[PDB]
């Protein structure tokens, strides 16, 4: 599948993921390297992608709580893996809010990951 | 709490278990799109939310492949659980399809789903 291993974005973050035979993504996301910056990652990917040259669809979630800190928020990345290699994503980061602040609960952006720093 | 059976505004069925460790696991059945029967989901949630009245942040992913169909796509829902008399999970979602590079600009749909423990 080409997905298992370590990936790097262009802002200093890293994740290490295993792509299981059953379509599972499991691993760890580390922001820009110590234990306090590491969080559980889980997701899913298409384990039988098309053969016409299309990318492999996938997504994952990190909730920004670990043993050391809690931002009361979670990011989901939705994207596709392109081999030959990159993972091109768009993401949604939702923070827990009161109802009065719910309109401003969600940031949107995009990340590209490569196998080289 | 989060563990239970939820339905969105379209009648899709979201059966989820919230684990003590922050894990979300379960199955998703979509009432719309290139989907049939149940699909595996996994995700994460804040297992120690704030006590100031804020909702509980969470997210999960479904890859739209099961034993019946494969749409070559995945949806992620990002949102928050809001407790109360009518508990709700308010989300926004991104549905990315595998595409060629020339079609990558149109790979991703965006929307918003609200889930309650009652079917519409």
């Amino acid at each position: 599948a080409g997905i298992t291993g370590t990936w790097y974005n262009q802002l200093g973050s890293t994740f290490i993921v295993t792509a299981g035979a059953d379509g599972a993504l499991t691993g760890t996301y580390e922001s820009a390297g110590n234990a306090e910056s590491r969080y559980v990652l889980t997701g899913r990917y298409d384990s039988a992608p098309a053969t016409d040259g299309s990318g492999t669809a996938l997504g994952w979630t990190v909730a920004w709580k670990n043993n050391y800190r809690n931002a009361h928020s979670a990011t989901t990345w939705s994207g596709q893996y392109v081999g030959g290699a990159r993972i091109n994503t768009q993401w949604l980061l939702t923070s827990g809010t009161t109802e009065a602040n719910a309109w401003k609960s969600t940031l949107v952006g995009h990340d590209t990951f490569t196998k080289v720093k």
